[PDB]
């Protein structure tokens, strides 16, 4: 890549933001060199379901010290389900194992699976504590699903910054904070994500494998975080947060994909 291309990419992110009635938070990191392409890197954004990556990492970290945890079954009933539970609704009664709940929350964004894992860890503050333990002094999880998606302007609950989340994704997916096996497992789950086809994945070449987690909420909030793995090249971290001025705006998959494409083309 080049410094000149990175600067030009940051200008194209400004131009992209001018095209819609909201704001764009963006960090992409080329881990070959640490080079960065950013827009609003240090502003807070409502992270919505992208926190499910941090949640799952916290569960994996606890399993490193507990050989029974990943196969532990957590029963739940139909009345326990929260809105948008495509996988967990199929397994009411005996429930699912902790590993299955991680996979469900990561790959389908299942909200009951998330709530079960937040509760297992001891509540939202345990997820914030895990983030602090991997060097993220910015991330905060305050509420559970689905209230954490309110995305009210000026509200700092359930927010992070693009820069903080890009460093955490890099540490979790590319570095070895989970230990080599846990790291591989988190990557595999996010590589098998079913909800991201129109977001970062739509902006990168077909040969780049993307481990990502999406988020969607009120105020047209549309997010995607993860790591792209070009073949035989260092990984590239992508964090894309967008949120709109109107409470009932639609999320914009095309803007997320465009922002990713700007950085993929600048780095490649
Ligand atoms: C998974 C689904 C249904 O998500 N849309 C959701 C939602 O529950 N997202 C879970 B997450 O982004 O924390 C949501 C909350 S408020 C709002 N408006 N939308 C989606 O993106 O298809």
């Amino acid at each position: 890549g080049s410094h000149m291309r990175n600067v030009a990419a940051e200008q194209q992110l400004r131009e992209l933001e001018s095209t819609f009635d909201g704001r764009l938070g963006f960090v992409a990191l080329d881990t070959a060199t640490g080079a960065r392409i950013a827009h609003r890197a240090d502003e807070r954004f409502p992270f919505c379901s992208t926190f499910k990556t941090m949640l799952s990492a916290a569960v994996l970290a606890r399993s490193a010290g507990d050989a029974a945890l990943l196969q532990r079954r957590i029963p739940y009933a139909k009345r326990d389900l929260v809105r948008y539970s495509p996988i967990t609704e199929k397994h009411v009664g005996a429930g699912m194992t902790v590993a299955e709940l991680c996979a469900a929350t990561l790959q389908y964004s299942d909200n009951t699976a998330a709530d079960l894992l937040i509760a297992l860890l001891g509540g939202p503050q345990a997820v914030t504590a895990y983030a602090r333990s991997i060097g993220d002094a910015t991330f905060r999880l305050d509420r559970r699903e689905t209230e954490l998606n309110t995305a009210i302007p000026g509200d700092e609950r359930d927010t992070t910054t693009p820069a903080a989340m890009a460093a955490s994704v890099r540490r979790l997916l590319v570095g070895d904070a989970l230990g080599t096996a846990q790291r591989a497992q988190l990557n595999a789950w996010m590589l098998g994500n079913k909800t991201g086809d129109a977001r970062i994945r739509a902006g990168v070449p077909a040969g780049w494998r993307v481990a990502d987690k999406t988020g969607t909420g009120d105020y047209g909030t549309g997010n995607d975080i993860g790591v792209a793995y070009p073949p035989d090249r260092a990984p590239i971290v992508f964090v894309v947060y967008t949120t709109m001025r109107s409470r009932n705006a639609q999320a914009r998959d095309d803007v997320i994909a465009s922002a990713a494409r700007i950085a993929a083309r600048a780095f490649v």
